[PDB]
């Protein structure tokens, strides 16, 4: 019984050791794609989170989580969740997932 | 001189993922999904990568042109810092090709 991400999961992935980031491991993300796709492909679409808001319009506030952070809705990316050590830390509020998706929807159409 | 700003539906040549792969196959084509105003203002764009080799995967969208067909990998959306990493324009996809790419993404993250 290994974890497979589902939509709305707040996940931590290991930082990418090839990027040369000064920040330690653990990059938080919100999973957008559904379990069936994630499970059959080993990939998922997700948006990265940051603890520090800057007041940019695609930021979505995530409340109630262990820490206060924001999802960056415009920064959608496909990740190989297996290879990135995805671990579920929590779930975002349905209103928060919905808002992330709405912003992306408007951006892509 | 001003830099080319990717527009929605453009096919760009971009260093798609410099941290990985070879320095010979690093630059690849990508289809731009986000609107001009966003791309211009932010220096970023959402795009999907293209490949020369189809495999019959369900998120492949055929790109048909006057020189060698390709496929866009519609589920592999990525945000790219086009302004910082450099992007150049290779062409523009058909309205129908862009529409199919977006319909496929809609399956995964729409509503
Ligand atoms: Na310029």
């Amino acid at each position: 019984s290994r974890y497979v991400p589902d939509m709305g999961d707040l996940i931590w992935v290991d930082f990418d050791p090839t990027k040369g980031s000064a920040q330690a491991g653990h990059r938080p993300a919100v999973v957008l794609s559904p379990f069936m796709y994630n499970n059959k492909t080993g990939m998922c679409l997700c948006v990265p989170c940051t603890t520090q808001s800057k007041g940019y319009p695609f930021e979505v506030v995530l409340s109630g989580q262990e820490r206060d952070g924001v999802a960056l809705a415009d920064q959608v990316k496909s990740i190989a969740w297996r290879a990135r050590g995805a671990t579920k830390k929590g779930t975002v509020a349905p209103e928060e997932l919905q808002l992330i998706k709405a912003k992306i929807n408007v951006l892509i159409g």
